[PDB]
């Protein structure tokens, strides 16, 4: 596979968004992955509505601001036959009744693909598909204050994830400890967090923070 990949350079990735004080991380991860696959299909980058997923994808198993799963969101889009644009169905950071309107749908999918729970399989998927939805353990103060560098948290769990994010690539940089490899991860806490809203997560350090344990993407 390539040693470095950055799907932002190829135009697959919208700007960083902010979920606010709602547990909708899973909706931002899913829109990010579908935004990439729709651009790969059509050549158009269109920002998609998280509020649409928060309000409407409960029948697929999601729970609004109390959590959800990207795969449940991809299933909703398939079941529903559409997903509205971000401009048409803006984000309010609170759960409300479903207001989906197919006239303003700009995306679709036909299911999704779950990646084997190995970082090597995640690398192959990032290298060949585009941005991938992933779940991580972000429940540590170090993750809140992250500014730059390769994030490594020794108390991070590989099994108990609490936050959905989006792998847009991977790469490397020389470090003190010679643990030089990272996943390039888009968060949804605004661009003031981390590095313009991105974080470099330690790669090939034993599935650090669980980044390869629930990885998937939508099929378009
Ligand atoms: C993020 O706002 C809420 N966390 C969440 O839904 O975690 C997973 C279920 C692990 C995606
Ligand atoms: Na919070
Ligand atoms: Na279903």
């Amino acid at each position: 596979a390539p040693r470095s990949v950055d799907w932002r350079e190829k135009g697959y990735v919208t700007p960083v968004k902010n979920q606010g004080q709602c547990g909708s991380c899973w909706a931002f991860s899913a829109t990010g992955a579908l935004e990439g696959q729709m651009f790969r299909k059509t050549g158009r980058l269109i920002s998609l509505s998280e509020q649409n997923l928060v309000d409407c994808s409960g029948p697929q198993g999601n729970e609004g601001c109390n959590g959800g799963l990207m795969d449940y969101a991809f299933q909703y889009v398939q079941d529903n036959g559409g997903l509205d644009s971000e401009e048409s169905y803006p984000y309010e950071a609170t759960e409300e009744s479903c207001k989906y309107n197919p006239k303003y749908s700009v995306a679709n999918d036909a299911g999704f693909v779950d990646i084997p729970k190995q970082e090597k399989a995640l690398m192959k998927a990032v290298a060949t598909v585009g941005p991938i939805s992933v779940a991580i353990d972000a429940g540590h103060e170090s993750f809140l204050f992250y500014k730059e560098g390769i994030y490594f948290e020794p108390d991070c769990s590989s099994e108990d994830m609490d936050h959905g994010v989006l792998v847009v690539g991977y790469g490397f940089e020389s470090t003190e400890s010679d643990n030089n490899k990272y996943w390039l991860v888009k968060n949804s806490w605004g661009e003031e967090w981390g590095m313009g809203g991105y974080v470099k997560m330690a790669k090939d350090r034993r599935n650090h923070c669980g980044i390869a344990s629930a990885a998937s993407y939508p099929t378009v």
